[PDB]
């Protein structure tokens, strides 16, 4: 079937280190879900890793999870990452998209007020980077209001312009 | 009293996710102390974070203490990062030194083999970025090696030519 006479939405780059695959895998498909109502989910590889025995060694491909991701987010047009308790990709991935990502959007949750690392909290430069503050019941809060700052005609549109 | 007739060492930024301040504190200031006896270590900041009370809200400035990370890591002639159980800043700081670094070092110790994240493990490009494995049983050797294939007049020289 032809794709409507509509345009692509965005990507989104959402980062959640991994290390197994345990709540925030679940969170994470949830968080995935809607990131993935507002455009395309590059970092299709996280959440979607509760299938199949999850156990870092397990079967997967560390290099293989980390080479699409390297990739994708770089192809990503929008990344956030989220960020609460440690997190070795969490930090690396928003590193990463510091210096190679540029709409960066971090997530930390005072119900368990693990102080955002000093670093991330430190990088908040409030130009693409921004550490907002959420809790399950509101994460899609913090992503609504900076979409809302963003997704304007992207979201939808009855019209469709020639190229 | 002037400086020896001898030029400056190189300095190296050993990074470690505080977040507190516990055992990686104590390992830290002995790494820090290796580090501290081949060159400068700029991330001074870490390990000497055991004095005073810690709690990461604990008086210190997250702000600026990432602030000072930021630019001397900026500053860093050579830079190494501690890992081996998950850490935002040890992420962020291997993530930042992919990008703004250069020389980066990773250390992650198969005693606990944790599996180094895949970001980390994945970004293992063998050109400048390199994930070495070890122990504090032989942490130094580590940098051993890698020193070893470094530092090879600016460890001493008792001549000093006209520059």
């Amino acid at each position: 079937m032809a794709a409507s006479g509509e345009q692509a939405p965005c990507s989104v780059y959402f980062c959640g280190s991994i290390r197994g695959g345990r709540e925030d895998q679940a969170l994470y498909a949830r968080i995935v879900s809607r990131l993935r109502r507002y455009g395309k989910v590059l970092t299709e590889h996280v959440a979607d890793a509760e299938l199949e025995p999850l156990g870092e060694e397990a079967a997967g491909g560390d290099q293989f999870i980390h080479e699409q991701d390297l990739n994708w987010l770089q192809q990503a047009d929008v990344v956030v990452a989220e960020v609460t308790q440690p997190s070795l990709g969490v930090g690396y991935e928003l590193g990463r998209a510091v210096a190679l990502g540029k709409p960066i959007l971090c997530l930390f949750r005072p119900q368990s007020g693990r102080v955002l690392s000093a670093m991330i909290r430190g990088a908040a430069d409030g130009s693409r980077f921004q550490v907002w503050d959420y809790a399950e019941g509101e994460v899609e809060t913090m992503l609504d209001r900076y979409f809302e700052a963003y997704l304007p005609q992207k979201t939808a549109s009855s019209s469709h312009p020639s190229a």
